[PDB]
């Protein structure tokens, strides 16, 4: 029922998409511009087992091997890219950085509230 989600988003209007959408589930933490190191210590502290980063054209290259990153990290993390839905390239390097999902900007909050419901539903609770 209540989780914290850690968001690198490319403009505000994303973050207060996902932080509105999200509300039932739990709380979207922004991350702004961090690095692989303070990333991993902003999930450590939220004990986030949801990252949402948004990628473009323009900061594929250096998302794609903070994906990389993060993943190699922490494996358990689920990665959600956020960016355009009809770039086949785009979809096809994030998934191949690491992440689970890719998700379009301006999606139904249902779509986002499901794929929360999905990803919790993936894992055993007791570890």
């Amino acid at each position: 029922m209540n989780q914290n989600f850690v968001a690198l988003t490319q403009h505000p209007g994303e973050l207060d998409w996902l932080q509105n959408s999200l509300a039932s589930a739990g709380q979207v933490v922004p991350a702004g511009s961090a690095s692989l190191e303070e990333l991993l210590a902003l999930l450590d502290v939220t004990a986030a087992g949801v990252l949402f980063i948004s990628l473009g054209k323009s900061n594929l290259v250096s998302q794609g091997a903070l994906v990389e990153g993060l993943v190699s990290a922490r494996p358990m993390l689920s990665v959600v890219a956020i960016g355009d839905g009809l770039d086949n390239q785009l979809v096809l390097a994030a998934m191949r950085a690491g992440a689970r999902d890719f998700i379009t900007y301006g999606a139904r909050a249902s779509e986002l509230t499901g794929l929360i419901r999905r990803l919790g539903g993936r894992l055993p609770s007791v570890p």
